[PDB]
DNA sequence: GGCGACCCGGCGCCCGCTACGGAGTCAACTACGGGTAGGGGGTATCGGGCAACGCGGCACTGAACACCGTTGTCATGTGCCTTG
């Protein structure tokens, strides 16, 4: 787990993310999708941020920080032929 | 045992442009250790603002000469009157 783990912080995302802030991330992600199940709404960002114990500006850092690229060759939709590649200048 | 179908894969394409919708995603943890990165603290080095001088144009110094120009000046020449 340690080695599968390790490789999935530092392999998988486009953009590298520091380990740390893997686990950050994926701390707050997981803690925030607990609160979704228990209050059955989406929490507020303060709460979240009292839960995580750190923050607001830290929580929307991470947020921030926890995405991930969307391809340019990828089908417009206005239109089959188009892909997105082709429409930012 | 090369022919033979047939079989199968495997591939290759599949009129033109504009113009025309949106969007955005399910499964660890903590401890250490370093190194860097920022913060303020203090310091040597470079840059911007005022006083003394030099010029430079002209300007005054007119003073001292020069340039016409003027009415000073005049010993010396025409015109009338008196006498040979």
């Amino acid at each position: 787990r340690q080695a599968i783990t390790r490789a999935m912080a530092d392999q998988a995302r486009t953009i590298r993310i520091p380990v740390h802030m893997v686990e950050v991330i994926n701390k707050l992600a997981r803690v925030q999708r607990q609160m979704l199940q228990d209050l059955g709404r989406e929490p507020t960002p303060e709460e979240l941020a009292k839960e995580l114990d750190m923050t607001p500006e830290k929580v929307i850092e991470v947020q921030k920080y926890g995405r991930e690229p969307i391809s340019l060759h990828t089908p417009l939709g206005e239109d089959g032929d188009s892909e997105f590649g082709d429409l930012i200048e």
